């Protein structure tokens, strides 16, 4: 139930969402060992986010929310204190995202997984 994300993601960069799925260790389902790179840990900081949703009782892998961007930046909206959560997750993200376009690297979308090495760094 990602459509409000992607649509986050593409106003807020001017890529596509695609550009953003399995990058690097973090984008992406799940995720494990050491962030490469600072849009990755953009995700990993999401996952958390969400993780913190899931303990509050929400379900924000499945949460639709209200959006829209102005000037003044991203307004996020929502029947339920749960969406309203989800796009606080989710606008995070996607302006961290738009924070490190100057380091997103072409290489690290559809990372193969054996490469994530080390740690996990914990939330
Ligand atoms: C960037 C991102 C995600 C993250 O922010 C992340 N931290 O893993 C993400 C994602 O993370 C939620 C999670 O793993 O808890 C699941 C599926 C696609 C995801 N994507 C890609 C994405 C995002 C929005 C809409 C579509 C897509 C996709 F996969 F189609 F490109
Ligand atoms: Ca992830
Ligand atoms: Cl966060
Ligand atoms: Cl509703």
């Amino acid at each position: 139930n990602l459509v409000q994300f992607g649509v986050m993601i593409e106003k807020m960069t001017g890529k596509s969402a695609l550009q953003y799925n399995d990058y690097g260790c973090y984008c992406g389902i799940g995720g494990s060992h050491w962030p490469v790179d600072q849009t990755d840990w953009c995700c990993h900081a999401h996952d958390c986010c969400y993780g913190r949703l899931e303990k509050l009782g929400c379900e924000p892998k499945l949460e639709k929310y209200l959006f829209s961007v102005s000037e003044r930046g991203i307004f996020c909206a929502g029947r339920t204190t749960c969406q309203r959560l989800t796009c606080e997750c989710d606008k995070r993200a996607a302006l961290c995202f738009r924070r490190n376009l100057g380091t997103y690297n072409r290489k690290y979308a559809h990372y193969p997984n054996k490469l994530c090495t080390g740690p996990t760094p914990p939330c």
